[PDB]
This record gives C-alpha cells, structure tokens and sequence, in this order.
C-alpha cells in the first residue's frame, strides 16, 4: 500500500526501560504505532474509500497487485479516532471510540523510530510489565504479546509496500490471520467474503502467520500465558484453508500452532490465584513478570522453561501451582506441555510445530512487543475466561478457565454493554533474569 497524505501520522511516546545485572535501568524513548487494518485506506489522490464496512470497492481493487498500487493508508488521529493515549512509560486503550464513526479495540506495536518496530531479544531475559486489568469484564482481552514481525514492516522485502512500520504495516501472528487487508504489499480483496457478524471485517485467500508469544491475554476475571510455535518461526504468507488457524475451516492443517502450550492458573485447578479479591486482585494494579529459562544460561542456548511472577502491594508471588494429577509445576516445560495436552485430551500441534525449541528460535530472530485490545467474534473470549467447548461438562479437566457465564462475550453485546471499558499498561522493563523485580 501507498501512503496516503490527508492526515499525517504521528506516534505517540511510551517509554520503557533496559535493566543491567544489579538492577539498574536506563530509559528508552519508544513510539508506539497503531494496525493498518484500523487506517482509513482510500484511493491514492481522491477521497473514495478502497474498503468500507466489510466489502472492498472492486473497482479501484480489482485484484491483489492493481489495489496495492491504488490504495493508500492514512494517518491516525489516536486520542479521538481510536481511543489510545499515552504519557510517560504508560498507554491506555478503549474499547469503544465514536467520532464521525464507531471504533472497536485497537492494537499497537512499540517502535525503535518513526520507521522501524523495536526488536526485542527475550532469550535469557525476562520482560515485566505493569497493568491496570480493572476495567475489563468478560468477553474482552487486553493483551500484551510478541510476534515475529519485519522491523520495517516488510517495506525493503516488498517494494509494493510504500509505508512499512510507519503505517504499521507486516501483522503476522500464529492464527496465520486472513482478515488483514495487506499482506506483503498485496491487497487481500482476492477471495475476500465478509464476516457474518463483524461489521467492519471479512477474511480473504490470503493469511500472514508467524510465531507469537502471548505473555499476557486477560481480562479481570482470567489470564493466560501461551507460547505458539511455527515451523517457520518468520512472517510467512500462506494462502486458503490451508493457512490453517481460527480464520480457516481446519484449525490444525497449517504450520503454525494455534493453540499454543498454555498456562492459565484456573484452567489448571486453582480458581482463587487470579481475580477480584483474589491473591492476584485484578481490582488494582499489578507487576508481571515473565522469565524465559535457556538450557545453559546464555542467550544463545535452547529455551527450556517460561517461568511467572507476579507484584502486587510490594509482595512478590509466584505463579500458582498446576493441581491436576499428573499435570504439576507452575511453569511452562516441555514436559508440563505433554502431561496437559494428554489429560486434557488436545491435540498437541505444539510439539509438532517445534514446541519450546521453535519458540525459543522464533525469540532468537528478535520480536515485536504488541499491545491490543479485543473481543472475540469466533469464540466469545469463553476460552479464557469461560467453559470452553460450552458444550463439555465444567468438572473435566481442560474445560473452565474462568467464571464468566458460557452465554457472555458475544460481540454485539459487549460493544454495546462495555463501550467504555478500557486497559492501562505500563513501566515496561526488560532485563536478564532477576534484574526487573525483587527476585527470584
Ligand atoms: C492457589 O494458589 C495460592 C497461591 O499459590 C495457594 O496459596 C492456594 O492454596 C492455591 N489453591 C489451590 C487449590 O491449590
Ligand atoms: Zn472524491
Ligand atoms: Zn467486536
């Protein structure tokens, strides 16, 4: 895509920290970038939109290549088009933003400069951040996680792709999504049919997956930690159902696990580690802390263990214990990923797509830091924070992850009922291992 010139694009400031061995820091000056996918995208030279609603004008896009060409991304006006603000080392993101239009949810990346996403190198590191999960109810995520993005955006591989990590171009993530509109400088109009229940989305023949860490996906009632594999760990574009992922009709036919080896405490028997009122009380603000164990100490060695902690009212906890038999520990190990795919009956795409090693060499080519805020039109959020199929008894293991009734998070209703829920995320730090919290 062509970069549109009726609203210039200016990132707003986030700072975050590096930490030493010791525990001193130094701060970076960080700009965070909003999805392309959120931009208005409009004829280059006029005003007519190439994409409303959920269709595309087939004119000016009459195929992938010619709509590249004649398409062009504009500029983001944050506070007022898309609810995203920030000051200091903190950002905050709206559900719900009404201006001359109706915006839903917004994801962001952390960018180096104007151009370029910052890479970050979480191997024998751990990343902590701060964050205010009090405005999230059921059926929304805030989420905080990385993906093996292009730093530019895929701008010097895809000359077709005039505005790169400017304009935040190159989303790629382990779903293999095929609802973006660009992908490595092509349109998606090819094959593109409309959700039957997102006004302003649709998926077409082609998907972009990469490997992607979920260090955090929550809400007030539940958090899960995840990491997902890929057989390349890369941006790669994939194309029909092939891509497998939640956007195609077989979930587990591509090359990316969309599942994931997950640890959510109350999917994992205890239902009184994480939310209101609980040990981790999401009725205030709160540290995580996320380690990624190599198995010989350097950053060069093979990720063997993705360890949790927590900070809150300056006690350090950590991660709840897993309390199914024969499913233990309170971290994420290649063997705690085997005992829980088997007890509770998953498929395990995790191990076939590179399990803990091919994350791990997805974390070696370096990462972009993600912060989004969503709902869930596939599957309601009921994943994270409900029974989950809504169709399988709550006593088995696997099956509830939070609180939230099965009927909760449907779209329509959580825009409607939420519009002004919200999410904070701040003081990002990143260090090596212990030097971000009192450890360990
Ligand atoms: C839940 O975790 C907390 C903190 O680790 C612990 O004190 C409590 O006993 C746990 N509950 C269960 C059922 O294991
Ligand atoms: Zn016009
Ligand atoms: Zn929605």
């Amino acid at each position: 895509q062509q970069v549109g010139t009726s609203q210039a694009e200016v990132h707003p400031s986030m700072t975050w920290q590096s930490c030493t061995a010791g525990g001193s820091c130094t701060t970076n000056n960080g700009k965070v970038v909003i999805d392309a996918n959120w931009r208005w995208v409009h004829k280059v030279g006029d005003y007519t939109n190439c994409y409303t609603g959920n269709t595309w004008d087939t004119t000016i896009c009459p195929d992938d290549a010619t709509c590249a060409s004649n398409c062009a991304l504009e500029g983001a006006n944050y506070e007022s088009t898309y609810g995203v603000t920030a000051s200091g080392n903190s950002l905050r993101l709206n559900f719900v933003t009404t201006s001359q239009q109706k915006n839903i949810g917004s994801r962001l990346y952390m960018m180096k400069d104007d151009s370029t996403y910052e890479m970050f190198k979480l191997l024998n590191q751990e990343f902590t951040f701060d964050v205010d999960v009090s405005n999230l109810p059921c059926g929304l995520n805030g989420a905080l996680y990385f993906v093996a993005m292009d730093a530019d955006g895929g701008m010097s591989k895809y000359p077709t792709n005039k505005a790169g990590a400017k304009y935040g171009t190159g989303y790629c993530d382990s779903q293999c999504p095929r609802d973006l509109k660009f992908i490595n400088g092509q349109a998606n109009v090819e094959g593109w049919q409309p959700s039957s229940n997102d006004a302003n989305a649709g998926t077409g023949n082609h998907g972009s997956c990469c490997a992607e860490m979920d260090i955090w996906e929550a809400n007030s009632i539940s958090t899960a930690f995840t990491p997902h594999p890929c057989d390349t760990p890369g941006q790669v574009m994939c194309t029909g159902d092939a891509c497998g992922g939640t956007y195609s009709s077989d979930r587990y036919g591509g090359t990316c696990d969309p599942d994931g080896c997950d640890f959510n405490s109350f999917r994992q028997g205890n239902k009184t580690f994480y939310g209101p009122g609980m040990t981790v009380d999401t009725k205030s603000k709160f540290t995580v802390v996320t380690q990624f164990i190599t198995d010989d100490g350097t950053s060069s060695g093979t990720l063997k263990e993705i360890k949790r902690f927590y900070v809150q009212n300056g006690k350090v906890i950590p991660n709840s214990e897993s309390t199914w038999t024969g499913v233990s520990g309170n971290s994420i190990t290649t063997e705690y990923c085997t005992a829980q795919k088997s007890l509770f009956q998953d498929q395990n795409v995790f191990e076939k797509h590179g399990g803990l090693e091919g994350m791990g060499a997805a974390l070696a080519q370096g990462m972009v830091l993600v912060m989004s805020l969503w709902d869930d039109h596939s599957a309601n959020m009921l994943w994270l924070d409900s029974n989950y199929p809504t169709t399988a008894s709550s006593t088995t293991p696997g099956v509830a992850r939070g609180t939230c009734d099965i009927s909760s998070g449907v779209p329509a209703d959580v825009e409607a009922n939420h519009p002004d829920a919200y999410v904070v995320y701040s003081n990002i730090k990143v260090g090596p291992i212990g030097s971000t919290f009192n450890s360990g």
